[PDB]
């Protein structure tokens, strides 16, 4: 049926797509849609199609730079660019559909929890005035369904941070200034905007990256005002911390997870020509981030305990918690542990995530398994 | 022609093999042979065939253990096992062919340099007495064509260390005691043999691993006397040092190179329950091993210099140096730099190895390349 709606754009190559990704599904309240698992033609990974008119493009990759002074000079030759806070949460695309506000996560999933929560952060008025518009933003905070951590200054459950506004079908991105007005017009919370800079501002930008890193914050995104040039640069902190987080589940992750972030550290250290004791300090922190969580996980598997973590979320409607478990099932494996209704306007829900692979590999290994490399 | 000689063992699946590995070639002195690049049937990777009678089986993988107390218990339930020095050099298989002594490296390559040198370490008498036998051993030292380092106690160019004796066609391995007698009968230098131990000796084995590690040595191989049970265990030092060596060419190596050895450290640390300051010390050493060479390689590419290393070997016959360059070409890319004839009975030859990939990736990156993860 939506196979015709797809034809309104591409061919029987839709059939070639039916092979392994780019699939059908119903929504938070039974709103059937097609999610592009893999990217075909001009429709990116994570692209959602509800109908010919409502086509929410996938959020593109954002290129990364490893050296800050270059890369900046390379990309923003002599132009001027905005520097925004890169917030560590999860990517959310927000649309209004038949009066319903929707939260589309990166993969192209209409997510129950997000969907339920967006209204708290985005006024309905916006879409009433702007049907043709999508909001893109980071959902971030201590009580998050996905990421373990977030910005240290968000004290209670999730918060929403806008960083893009796009029109539908096209997915074309509105100018920075335009998006900032929207944000202020409608009172939508927005990623911090540190200012407009040039390649000539690399020194004070170093200073910024320094502060953010001392504060345990992710890093920055650089944007041309016409939203055509976009690059990410993460802090030393993000790199070491990502390693600390992931070392606890070492065997749940591809080796590249670790080496990539080792790179990014080396390059930082090279670029700032850090040496002597400051270098030692960083080396030691790389060591501990790699070893301690790993070793603690080993002691754990050894005490016959499982590798797990408990994380919390707040909901309006308890049945959406259950809806999450099913949504998670479309990916990982989580179970409920405690409901504290003792929350105004809802319930704090504690989930449990298990890490079978991490637990099994460590198990076998400490069990004395012999293997080939 | 040798296609019939292969048929004396397998079928027209030899043709299926002709696809991508298991190939023909001539030797150090034009002795044509077939090298098994990939393993088919009962003939392993690196298996050499000179003719139906002379079939040098490939050296098998040696299984690894990551936890010492277990693994030992798992493999040598209550049995008794020999503990040999694991010597960091390169794997060599030695045969006598029509009066010629041959050095077959792991991959199945008749190696000019090794071939030229074996006579210095293995008496001809041996093969005169034992035509049906192969010697397997580690070639190791400061002036090595392959590995960068070796045992710290080998002061001048390469040395040979026996660790297996096998009969031909079968490749069946002789008992430990039998190989030790051979070693002593013919004066072939052998890997240090620390003793016979049981699972009940883990404590003094820990002490051994401790000393070896403080001495910057690889580790140990454990062998049942009938050579049927074989397992490797490397020192903390080997793990950290392997990281230090590889970090300098970080991008020349698969991420797994680094993570695997991070694991092995974690497990060591867990097993010995190392904590407090001793833990800190190891964490710092992991950090420096991962960062400092990397950073120095970055400063280097940046000073427009190339990532390279100079390594030396000694030869009897100068034309075998050239022969090496061609043999290397069958794999990597090396050039000659200096000949010091000023060596009794030959020449000390300085080679140069380049690392294009490491140099190019670092180049682009410090040049500010923007990329996707
Ligand atoms: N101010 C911001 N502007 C744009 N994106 C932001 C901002 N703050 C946080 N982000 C998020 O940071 C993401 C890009 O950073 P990162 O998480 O490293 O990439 P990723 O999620 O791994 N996928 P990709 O960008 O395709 O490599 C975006 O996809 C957003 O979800
Ligand atoms: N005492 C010894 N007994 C057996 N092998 C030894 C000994 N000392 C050194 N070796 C060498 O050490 C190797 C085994 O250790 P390692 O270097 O981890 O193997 P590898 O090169 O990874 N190949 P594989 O064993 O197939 O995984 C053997 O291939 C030998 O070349």
């Amino acid at each position: 049926k939506e196979i015709l709606v797809k034809l309104g754009l591409t061919e029987d190559r839709i059939e070639t797509l039916e092979m392994k990704g780019g699939i059908i599904e119903d929504e938070f309240d039974g709103i059937r849609y097609v999610r592009f698992k893999d990217s075909a033609g001009k429709l990116r990974r994570g692209t959602v199609v509800i109908d010919e008119e409502y086509v929410i493009p996938g959020f593109p990759h954002i290129k990364r730079i490893i050296n800050l002074r270059s890369g900046i000079r390379r990309i923003f030759k002599r132009g001027e660019f905005y520097v925004e806070e890169k917030v560590d949460g999860y990517n959310v695309r927000v649309v209004m559909y038949k009066g319903k506000m929707l939260g589309i996560t990166r993969g192209g999933f209409i997510c129950p929890f997000t969907t339920e929560r967006i209204p708290d952060f985005v006024p309905q008025e916006f879409f009433k005035d702007n049907p043709n518009l999508i909001l893109v933003g980071e959902m971030a905070g201590p009580e998050s369904p996905y990421l373990v951590e977030g910005p240290p200054y968000v004290k209670e459950d999730i918060q929403f941070f806008l960083f893009d506004v796009q029109e539908i079908k096209t997915g074309r991105s509105l100018p920075v200034e335009e998006r900032l007005k929207i944000a202020e017009e409608y009172g939508i919370n927005h990623v911090e905007v540190f200012g407009k800079y040039t390649k000539d501002d690399v020194d004070e930008l170093y200073q910024l990256i320094e502060r953010l890193s001392k504060e345990g914050r992710e890093g920055i995104i650089m944007k041309s005002p016409d939203m055509k040039k976009i690059v990410k640069y993460v802090t030393p902190y993000a790199n070491i911390n990502d390693i600390k987080i992931g070392a606890r589940v070492f065997y749940e992750l591809p080796p590249g997870y670790f080496t990539s972030r080792i790179s990014r550290l080396a390059f930082y250290l090279a670029e700032k020509r850090i040496k002597g004791e400051e270098f030692e300090r960083v080396a030691k922190e790389l060591g501990s981030a790699l070893l301690q969580p790993f070793v603690e996980s080993i002691f754990d598997v050894e005490q016959e305990e499982d590798i797990h973590e408990l994380f919390k979320v707040r909901v309006k409607r308890i049945e959406t918690a259950y809806k999450m478990v099913t949504h998670f099932e479309k990916l990982g494996l989580k179970i409920e542990i405690v409901d504290i209704e003792e929350i105004k306007d809802g319930w704090r829900i504690t989930f449990k995530r298990l890490y079978p692979d991490a637990t099994n590999e460590i198990r076998e290994l400490i069990g004395g398994k012999a293997f080939v490399d």
